[PDB]
């Protein structure tokens, strides 16, 4: 006869549930239902100098921008809510730490995360999974290519392939580097795998 994992925020441990823990590596902002419990948390007093202006919502602080997103979005439809060609989205002002690299991770609310399903929050691997391939773009977000077999300049790639940029997991299959991750995570405490 998928994974949750853990990731601390920089400065409170956020959970996702992925179909693809194998893209851990790749793995470059995170997102959080617009409703998520902790966005407000999350917060940060004030936005980071340099902050790309696309990712403030034209906001002066990032809990007024977060309060303005949540308005705005109850102004949408079923129309637009199936419509699904453009994202939005805002940065809480604050980063988590992805578990397999360590790096500093972006963390936004938008739309597209759904407050009801899974644990609320993803992890955004815009090499692979088109929805955040388009985000990123966006964005302006870091696309990074873990699993070779497609050009991700072009688009994500969802198919089989080769581990690449994934440290221990290089060279592995898809379900081989999948098993692996799992165990990592498991060693840490730090995830598991779920149906
Ligand atoms: N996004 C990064 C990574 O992770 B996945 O995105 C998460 C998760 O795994 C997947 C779960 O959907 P499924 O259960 O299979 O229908 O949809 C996203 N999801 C998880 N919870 C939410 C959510 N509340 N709102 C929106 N979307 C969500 C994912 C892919 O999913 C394909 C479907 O399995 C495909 C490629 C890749 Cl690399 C991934």
């Amino acid at each position: 006869m998928g994974a949750v994992a853990l990731f601390s925020a920089r400065a409170v441990d956020i959970e996702v549930f992925t179909t693809r823990p194998d893209t851990l590596f790749g793995a470059t902002y995170l997102v959080l239902a617009p409703e998520h419990d902790l966005v407000d948390e999350l917060v940060a007093a004030s936005w980071p100098a340099g902050v790309n202006p696309l990712w403030t919502y034209g906001g002066g602080t990032p809990g007024e921008a977060i309060a303005a997103y949540r308005r705005a979005i109850a102004a949408k439809s079923d129309l637009e809510r199936q419509e699904s060609r453009e994202k939005t989205g805002v940065f809480l002002g604050s980063y988590a730490i992805n578990p397999a690299n360590g790096e500093p991770v972006p963390i936004f609310i938008a739309d597209y995360v759904l407050a009801g399903y899974g644990t609320g929050a993803i992890m955004a691997v815009p090499g692979h999974d088109q929805r955040d391939w388009d985000f990123a773009r966006a964005f302006g977000l870091p696309i990074v290519e873990v699993i070779a077999g497609g050009n991700i300049s072009e688009s994500a790639y969802t198919g089989d392939g080769i581990l690449v940029n994934s440290d221990y997991l290089n060279g592995m299959s898809v379900p081989a580097a999948k098993r692996a991750i799992v165990d990592r995570l498991e060693s840490a405490g730090r995830g598991r795998a779920r149906i």
